[PDB]
Parts: structure tokens; C-alpha cells; sequence
């Protein structure tokens, strides 16, 4: 009976076992015995797996048992006792490593480490697993494989990093003897371009699902190893004395098939963990400055000045409207009116370019709604002076002067927008980063709390006073309260009221709580957010020339694409393969004393 | 045991100790009595006791117990359901840790009158955070944004019927055949109705709760003010049927309180509960020194 056994192979006896065999010869889940014996083991404790496996082969195709249920689905022999760190079970499986567990656990509470038994060893920190499954006489382990999805080992292993100092110690340790291994099995193949279905190189995943550390160690790998050298991201050029020259691959950081390491990092949606931490490696901070030193600090300095001249030339066209009558208007024959007309002229086309350009940005990036004040706090800004500028456009030909209420706001967003560019000046870029952040959080909350109190108090006004100017108004009077939080308040207003105490009171109540007590409590919470973004302004600023620097490049590609170029084409070591290392690298130096 | 904790590490140290050795003790003597449910005169639990007087370190023990041994598993206040790898479901008891006989764990914690040592930091054990957090993601979130509402919808006609109160003459008023007056009148009956509602709520608070004299206004900030606006409204209800004009003089102060009360509902709403929290502290400190 079924039930016997399972009590059996649970019960760690063999009695039945031996029992039942003769009788046995004679004659959803599916949970196997051998399975079962394993799974009801401690110290070692179940051998009728042993007694199973030559019960059935004294009788290749039962080896390879697995689930059948959805919840399980292709849970492997092999996978469980990795699981149980079975050196002799796991020994003798394969003795007596491709298996796909494509179920749920495998694709709420789960676990995922890919769907191969390697990847599985690999995911569990067991190294002597992994060299005897790799390289199992009986059927070594492919280290090639690719699941559904594409998550090989190597990208499994990033997949599972956390960031945490020990997480990022055992995962670029393994991520590093896994490679080194495939490398002496494989000397032909290179492992990394390896990409899943998403197309995405390890390193590039390990940037742009946040981890870091795995990051820096991709970015600063090296090896010696004679065989095996042309594994390394690294080089140390020469070194006479405490001084050392090295190199570094840019293999794809700069410009990469689809999407390079900095082209993820720059446009990550901030769903990201950590981006603005992350250009804190050397390849990219040292390539970053170098492009701005060279050849993109000219083209911001004069798309600066572009839109210093627009800015004038919108201002002193909008200074001097036409007032007789209404809109549109005959071009007199003077000089000035002709001056005027150019001026519009190139108000309106500087307009067109931010709107398509907002349109051209909003459909290359998809930015998402409950985060776009967030994480493009700028291109909302510029579309919507070009928005207000067209709807005057509309508003000017459909013989209607209104379109004043709309240019002007423009106009004054025009200037305002010239903040954007002082990101190009550190410690101006830094004052800006922290107007936006004071914008978005406490003006907002403190507002709420304002604009209750003020529509409580206003209101409790309104319904005393009589009229008996007109200050029987929840406009005016709304005002009228206003006034006293820039003081500019005026305690008796009006004598049309039945209660001088109760006017009174409420004034004064009103005054203690949103003057005294509310407004130097802003100042307060103020001055305990900037202590404490003093630096994450900094990291922000940092990233706003770095996206910068992008949209530079990627925009004027047309003029000179690939005249500036990061580092040059040197020949670093050789390779096996071809006896040859030709890299796009970059040269930086160092020093250190303590090393000798 | 429970009693002469102090929430110093040590005294935590060898009042766990000792709490979990005689408890095994008793056990393995008498596998039949369940020591626990033992209560004295006041009828406290010792996990109750060791809440409410606001002895931390045992509570976390209590609530996170556990024993292997096959004869006294039934120990136990946790367990582990299963573990793949580095991964573990486990499982917590909830013995009368939501509902308990007169008083639970949280019922005490909650109600506590802050001459409790501390029971602001006392939430942090691991099965009560999550508990209350997934009540409050499942069916109480909805509940609270209704009120919410409802007092929004309060506010909004007690003020237009306010805004528009009768000039003509003195209280009270003769009902004009306008559709505008009849308008007005649903307004006043509505708006007086919340009134004695937020009364009545008051008292019974007061019945169940009995808050001290001394510390009424630091235990209990928003429920005073609630019922302050009903007595300002019920007061302007006794003088609009005295023929007298003062009403106006009570109900503006009424409305006013109405709306800035509206600030009770933003704990719902972790950023800004923290901005109406830091309000209550300074007015009560520093605008009044
Ligand atoms: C293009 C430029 C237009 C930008 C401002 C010009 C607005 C004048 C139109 C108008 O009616 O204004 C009159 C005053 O305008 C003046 O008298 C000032 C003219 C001096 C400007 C010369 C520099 C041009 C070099 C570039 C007012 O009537
Ligand atoms: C001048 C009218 C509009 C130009 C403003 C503008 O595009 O901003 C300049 C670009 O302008 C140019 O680089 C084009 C320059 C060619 C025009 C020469 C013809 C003059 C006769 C500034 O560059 P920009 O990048 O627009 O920065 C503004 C903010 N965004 C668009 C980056 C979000
Ligand atoms: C119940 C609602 C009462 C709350 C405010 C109404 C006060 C009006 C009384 C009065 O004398 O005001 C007159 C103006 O009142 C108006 O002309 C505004 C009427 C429009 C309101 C319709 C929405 C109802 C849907 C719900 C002023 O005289
Ligand atoms: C509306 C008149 C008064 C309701 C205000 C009120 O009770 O506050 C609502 C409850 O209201 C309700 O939940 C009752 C809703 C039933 C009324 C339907 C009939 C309409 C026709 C808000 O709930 P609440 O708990 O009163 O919160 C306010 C402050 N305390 C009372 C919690 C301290
Ligand atoms: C507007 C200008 C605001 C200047 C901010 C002060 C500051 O400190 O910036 C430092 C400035 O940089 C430079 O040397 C280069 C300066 C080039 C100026 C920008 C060119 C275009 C100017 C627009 C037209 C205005 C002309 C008005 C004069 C007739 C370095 O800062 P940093 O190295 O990043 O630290
Ligand atoms: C008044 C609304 C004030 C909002 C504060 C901003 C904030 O940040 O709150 C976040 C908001 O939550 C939600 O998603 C649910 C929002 C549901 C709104 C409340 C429902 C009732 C509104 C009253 C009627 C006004 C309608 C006016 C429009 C015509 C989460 O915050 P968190 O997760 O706790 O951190
Ligand atoms: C805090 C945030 C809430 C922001 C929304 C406030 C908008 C109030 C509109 C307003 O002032 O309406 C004015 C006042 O109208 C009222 O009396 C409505 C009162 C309801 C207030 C609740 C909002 C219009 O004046 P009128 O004489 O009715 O014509
Ligand atoms: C949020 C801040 C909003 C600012 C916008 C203010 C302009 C809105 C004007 C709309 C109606 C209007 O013409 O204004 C007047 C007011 O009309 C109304 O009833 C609107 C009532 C809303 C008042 C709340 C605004 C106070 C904010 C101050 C800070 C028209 O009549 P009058 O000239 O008062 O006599
Ligand atoms: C545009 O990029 C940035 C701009 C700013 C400063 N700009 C603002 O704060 C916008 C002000 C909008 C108020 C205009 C109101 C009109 C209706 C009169 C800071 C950082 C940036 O990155
Ligand atoms: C109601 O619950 C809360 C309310 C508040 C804000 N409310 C207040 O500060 C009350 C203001 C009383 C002043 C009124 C004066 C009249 C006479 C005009 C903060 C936290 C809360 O929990």
C-alpha cells in the first residue's frame, strides 16, 4: 500500500522496505519515494533511497522524477538535495542537471534562484557543489544554460544580490569562481554578452535593478592569471614608485548595443533603489568630468546663452504690445513695428521647439503619473511655458484680448525656468536642487494646514460681519487675512460687525495660530530638511549634469558622432583566442604610500 | 515575576530567564494546569500585567515564545511553518492578543493613561506591527476615508448655512414660502443633528474612558475639542429659541473650531499625521510658556 510505505520511508525503517520487496518482484503531486526518503531525512538518516534506486534498476526514466502539480511545478530530485546540501545524495543522483522547474515557486511568499539545478547550488552559497556538478563525469552541468526568461546563472546570481555587505560578498565571490570555471572549461565561449529575453548583459542588470557593489566589482575586475588574463576589466599600465598608471574596458559603458551602463543609470525611472549613490565608482566619475571638461561644457554654455537671448528678445516684445483696440493688429510701416514683429515671430518659434520638444521626451521616456513631479521636475516646467505661449498663439488670431492672462504667465515661467541651468555651477546647482525639494514637500504640506486654517477662520468672519467696503465677502475678506501672515495686517478693518470681543478674539486667535505658531514652525522644519539633504542635494546635482552630458551626446551625434570619443584603442595583454586585446580604454593615475 | 521588571537589560535578562524555567518547570510537573490564564484579583493575565504597567522586554518574550520539546511543545507562542532556504513562513498566536476576555494586549496598550512609562514605543514587537498595519489595509481604510468624507460633508453645509444666516429682525425666524428658505432649514436641522451627535459621543467617551483632571489635555487633545464644538453649538441652539441675537457670538466660534478639527483626520496619513502631531506638542509647550 501507498500509505504503508510513505509511513515507512517517514518512519526511517526498513522493515517494510524489505518486506514489501519480494512481494513487489512478485507482482496531483506524485511525491516520489526515493523523494520522500530524502525529504524525511536528518543526519543522514533515510538510506532506501540507496535500496530504491537498485530496486529499480535490478527492474534512466523514473531518475528523472518530478512534480506534476502547478503549485511545485518540475521540482527536481537534484534541486532538493542541493536544498539539503547533499554531497553524497546529490553524488550519487547524478552519478546514477538540466532540469526545468518552471513552477510557481520557480517563476507572496517564493523563492527564485533561475530553474537549473547549477543555478540552485549556486543561489545556496555550496562551491564544491557547483565544481563537482559543472564538471560531473556522468553528465556535467552546462554552464550555458538559459532559462525561459533567460536568467542564466550569472544573472540569477545578480538577480539575488541585496546590497548587504556579506550578500555582496558571496555573490561577487561566486560571481567570480563561477566565471573563472567556465573560463578554463570554455576558453572559446565569452559568458557575459549572455542576455535574457530583456536582452540585458549581467552587468547591466546588476546596474539597473540598483545593485551596487556587484556593480564596482564588475567595473574593477582584474585577473593575472596567465591562461585566463583576458577576463579582466582592469589594468595597471606601470608603476615606478608609490605612483601607478592604470587602465580601465569601457567595454560598453559609454555606448552599449541598446542601453550602456550610464544610459540605465541616468534614465532609471528612481523605482530604482539608489541611482544618485551609484556614479560614485571611478570609471564613471573620471569619464563623466572628462566629457564635460572637453567638449560639452561649450554647448552648454551656449544653449545658455540662447535662451538668455530669448528670454530678452520674449521680454521686450511682450513690453511693448500693441493696446489700440484688440487683437490682431495692422503692421505699421515704422521701423520699431517691424523690430516688434520679429520679435513675435521668434517668441512663438522658440515656443513650437519646447512644446515638441516636451512631446518628443514625454514619448522616448514614458514617464509614469504618480511619479513625474519626481523624477522630471524640469521638462514639465518647459512644456508648460511652451503650452501657454501656444494657447496665446490660439488666442491671438481668434480676435479675443485674453491672450494677455496667458503670455504673461509664460513670460514670467520663462524667466523663472532659467534655474534649469544652474546645474552647470555646482554650488548654484545645489541651491537649485534644494528650492525644488522645499517645493514639493513642505510648501505642499505646510499649505494644506494654511489653507485650512485660513478658510476656517475666514469663513467664522464672514458669517459675523453685516455690511451695515463690502466686506460682506469671503473674497475679501480671505484677503484681508491673508495680509497678516506678510505683515501687512490690520486688526480693525471694518466696524461693521455686532461683537467687537468676538471679532476680536477670533482675530487674535487666528494671528497666534497661523502667524506666531505656524509660520515659525515652517521656518523650523526648514532649517531641519536642509540639514538634513545638505548632501543628497549634492548626489542630485551630480546626476542632473550626468543626464546632461546624455541628452548632450545622444543630441549631437549628427554633427561630429564619433569625433570625441572616451579614452583611445589601446592593446592591453593577449588573449588566447586571437593573441590580441584591443579595447576602447581609459587612462587614469594614482598613488599610494602604504602599499610601497 | 512580571511585577518587579524593570526594563533593564539585565533585570530583562534573568526575569526571561527565570519566567521560562519555571514555566517549563510547572509544565513538565503538571502537563494538565495552563499556569497562564491565572489571574489575580484585578484579573490580569501576566502578559496583560506586563503591558500595561509597560515592562517592554517581557512583553516581546511573551509574544515571541516558543518551545521544541516534544512532551511541552504546547508552550509555545510561535512557530516556524516552513523554510526552503534562506526564506521562513512562520506563524504567531494571537492567544487574546486582538480579543481577549475583558481586555486584550492592544486594548490595554491603546487605553493605557501615559502614566505608563512608555507605551508610544511599545508597538514595535513584530506581531503587533503587523497586525494592526493589515487591519488596517483590509477594512478599516475604507471606513475612516467615509467619515472622513462625512465630516467633510458636515463641515461644508454647516458653513453655507451659516454663511447665509436670517439678518431680519431677531430669532427666531418665520419659514418663507421660498424653496432658498426650506434649503436653509434642512441646512440648520442637519447641522445641529452633528452637534449632538459629537455631544452624546463626548459623554459616552468620557463615561468608558473617566480621564484624569491633571493630564486630560496630553492624553486627550482632539477628543476635547469635538466635544467643545458641540457645546458651542448646542449652547447657540439654547439661545436661538431665547429670542436673542447673541447665538451668532457662540456659533462663529463653533464654526471656526469645525474646520481647523478637521485636522484630527490626517493620521491617516503617516506625512501629514506627523505635521498635526508636532502642532499639538508646541501649542501645548511652547506657545504656552
Ligand atoms: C529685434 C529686437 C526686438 C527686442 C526689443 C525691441 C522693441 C522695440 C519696439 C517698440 O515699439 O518700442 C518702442 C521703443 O523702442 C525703442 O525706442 C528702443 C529701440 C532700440 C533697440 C535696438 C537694438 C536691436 C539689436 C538686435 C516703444 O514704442
Ligand atoms: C531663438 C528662437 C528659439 C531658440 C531657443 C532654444 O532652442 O533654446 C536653446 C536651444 O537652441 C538651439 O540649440 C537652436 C539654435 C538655432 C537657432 C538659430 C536661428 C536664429 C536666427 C537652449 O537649449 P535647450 O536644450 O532648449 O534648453 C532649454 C531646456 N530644454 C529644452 C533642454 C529642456
Ligand atoms: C442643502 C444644502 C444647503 C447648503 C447651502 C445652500 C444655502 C442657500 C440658502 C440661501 O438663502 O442662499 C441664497 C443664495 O443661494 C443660492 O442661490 C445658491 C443655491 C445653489 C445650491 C444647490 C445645491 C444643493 C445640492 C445638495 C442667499 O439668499
Ligand atoms: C450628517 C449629520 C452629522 C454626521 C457627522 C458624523 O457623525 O461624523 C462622521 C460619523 O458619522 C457617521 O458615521 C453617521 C452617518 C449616518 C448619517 C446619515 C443620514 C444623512 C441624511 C465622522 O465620524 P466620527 O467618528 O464622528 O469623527 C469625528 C470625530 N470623532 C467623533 C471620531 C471624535
Ligand atoms: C550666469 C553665471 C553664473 C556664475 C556662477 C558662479 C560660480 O561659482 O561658478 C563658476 C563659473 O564657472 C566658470 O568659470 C565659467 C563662467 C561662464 C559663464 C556662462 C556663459 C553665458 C552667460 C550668459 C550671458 C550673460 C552676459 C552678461 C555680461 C554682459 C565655477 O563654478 P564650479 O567650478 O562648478 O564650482
Ligand atoms: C484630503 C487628502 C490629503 C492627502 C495627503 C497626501 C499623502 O501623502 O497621503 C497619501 C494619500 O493616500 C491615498 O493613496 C488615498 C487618498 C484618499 C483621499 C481621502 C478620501 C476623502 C477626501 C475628502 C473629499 C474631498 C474631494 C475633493 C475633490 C472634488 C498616502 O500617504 P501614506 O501612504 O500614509 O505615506
Ligand atoms: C483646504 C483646501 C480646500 C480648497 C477648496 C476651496 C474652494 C472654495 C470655493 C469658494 O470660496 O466659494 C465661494 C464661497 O461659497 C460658499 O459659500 C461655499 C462654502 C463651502 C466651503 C468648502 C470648500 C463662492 O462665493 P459665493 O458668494 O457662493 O458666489
Ligand atoms: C489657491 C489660491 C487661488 C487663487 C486664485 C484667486 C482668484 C479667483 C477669482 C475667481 C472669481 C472672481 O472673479 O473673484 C471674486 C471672488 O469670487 C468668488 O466667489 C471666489 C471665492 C474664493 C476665494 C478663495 C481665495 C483665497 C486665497 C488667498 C491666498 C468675484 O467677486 P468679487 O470681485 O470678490 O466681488
Ligand atoms: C525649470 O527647472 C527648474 C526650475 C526651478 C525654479 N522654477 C520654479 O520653481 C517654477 C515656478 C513656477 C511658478 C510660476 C507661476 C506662474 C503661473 C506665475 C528650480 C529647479 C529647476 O530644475
Ligand atoms: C481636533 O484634533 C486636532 C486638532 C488640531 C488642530 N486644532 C487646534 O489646534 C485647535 C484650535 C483651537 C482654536 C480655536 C479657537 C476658536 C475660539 C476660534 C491638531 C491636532 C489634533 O489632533
Amino acid at each position: 500500500d501507498r500509505r504503508s510505505i510513505f509511513d515507512a520511508v517517514a518512519q526511517s525503517n526498513c522493515q517494510e522496505l524489505e518486506s514489501l520487496l519480494p512481494f513487489l518482484q512478485r507482482s496531483e503531486t506524485g511525491k516520489t519515494c526515493l523523494l520522500k526518503a530524502m525529504l524525511n531525512l536528518h543526519n543522514g538518516q533515510n538510506d532506501t533511497i540507496a535500496l530504491l534506486l537498485d530496486v529499480a534498476r535490478k527492474t534512466k526514466q523514473f531518475v528523472n522524477a518530478s512534480y506534476t502539480d502547478s503549485y511545485y511545478k518540475g521540482q527536481t530530485a537534484l534541486h532538493i538535495a542541493i536544498e539539503r546540501r547533499n554531497m553524497t545524495l546529490v553524488t550519487l543522483l547524478v552519478e546514477n542537471v538540466q532540469a526545468a522547474a518552471n513552477g510557481d515557486f520557480f517563476k507572496r511568499p517564493g523563492f527564485y534562484f533561475g530553474e537549473l539545478p547549477l543555478s540552485l547550488a549556486a543561489c545556496t552559497n555550496q562551491l564544491a557543489i557547483v565544481k563537482f556538478l559543472l564538471q560531473n563525469s556522468w553528465q556535467p552541468a552546462d554552464i550555458s544554460a538559459r532559462d525561459s526568461v533567460g536568467n542564466t546563472v550569472l544573472h540569477a546570481l545578480v538577480e539575488v544580490a541585496d546590497n548587504t555587505v556579506d550578500n555582496t560578498k558571496f555573490v561577487t565571490s561566486m560571481y567570480n569562481e563561477i566565471l573563472i570555471l567556465g573560463a578554463k572549461l570554455h576558453p572559446t565561449l565569452k559568458l557575459e554578452e549572455i542576455t535574457n529575453r530583456k536582452g540585458l548583459t549581467p552587468l547591466a542588470l546588476a546596474a539597473s535593478s540598483g545593485k551596487i557593489g556587484v556593480l564596482a566589482y564588475i567595473l574593477q575586475r582584474e585577473i593575472h592569471e596567465p591562461e585566463c588574463r583576458h577576463l579582466s576589466r582592469k589594468f595597471t599600465e606601470w608603476a615606478y614608485g608609490p605612483v601607478h598608471s592604470s587602465l580601465y574596458d569601457l567595454s560598453c559603458i559609454d555606448t552599449c548595443e541598446k542601453n550602456s551602463v550610464l544610459e540605465v543609470i541616468a534614465y532609471s525611472s528612481s523605482e530604482t533603489p539608489n541611482r544618485h549613490d551609484m556614479l560614485l565608482v571611478e570609471p564613471l566619475n573620471r569619464l563623466l568630468q572628462d566629457k564635460w571638461d572637453r567638449f560639452v561644457k561649450r554647448i552648454f554654455y551656449f544653449n545658455f546663452f540662447v535662451y538668455c537671448l530669448y528670454m530678452i528678445i520674449f521680454t521686450a516684445a511682450a513690453y511693448y504690445r500693441p493696446v489700440e483696440g484688440l487683437p490682431p493688429y495692422k503692421l505699421k510701416n515704422t521701423v520699431g513695428d517691424y523690430f516688434r514683429v520679429t520679435g513675435e515671430i521668434l517668441s512663438v518659434s522658440g515656443g513650437v521647439y519646447f512644446f515638441f520638444r516636451g512631446i518628443q521626451y514625454f514619448l522616448q521616456r514614458r514617464p509614469s503619473l504618480k511619479s513625474l513631479f519626481v523624477d522630471s521636475y524640469s521638462e514639465i516646467l518647459f512644456f508648460v511655458q511652451s503650452l501657454f505661449m501656444l494657447v496665446s498663439v490660439v488666442l491671438y488670431f481668434s480676435q479675443r484680448k485674453e491672450y494677455v492672462a496667458s503670455m504673461v504667465f509664460s513670460l514670467a515661467m520663462g524667466w523663472t525656468n532659467m534655474l534649469y541651468y544652474t546645474r552647470g555651477f555646482q554650488q548654484m546647482g545645489i541651491y537649485a536642487v534644494m528650492i525644488e525639494k522645499m517645493i514639493l514637500r513642505d510648501l505642499c504640506r505646510f499649505m494644506f494646514v494654511y489653507l485650512v486654517f485660513l478658510f476656517g477662520f475666514s469663513t467664522a468672519v464672514v458669517t459675523l460681519i453685516e455690511d451695515g467696503n463690502s466686506y460682506n465677502s469671503l473674497y475679501s475678506t480671505c484677503l484681508e487675512l491673508f495680509k497678516f501672515t506678510i505683515g501687512m495686517g490690520d486688526l480693525e478693518f471694518t466696524e461693521n460687525y455686532d461683537f467687537k470681543a468676538v471679532f476680536i478674539i477670533l482675530l487674535l486667535a487666528y494671528v497666534i495660530l497661523t502667524y506666531i505658531l505656524l509660520l515659525n514652525m515652517l521656518i523650523a522644519l526648514m532649517g531641519e530638511t536642509v540639514n538634513k539633504i545638505a548632501q543628497e542635494s549634492k548626489n542630485i546635482w551630480k546626476l542632473q549634469r550626468a543626464i546632461t552630458i546624455l541628452d548632450t551626446e545622444k543630441s549631437f551625434l549628427k554633427c561630429m558622432r564619433k569625433a570625441f570619443r572616451s579614452g583611445k584603442l589601446l592593446q592591453v595583454g593577449f588573449t588566447p583566442d586571437g593573441k590580441d586585446d584591443y579595447r576602447w580604454c581609459f587612462r587614469v593615475d594614482e598613488v599610494n604610500w602604504t602599499t610601497w
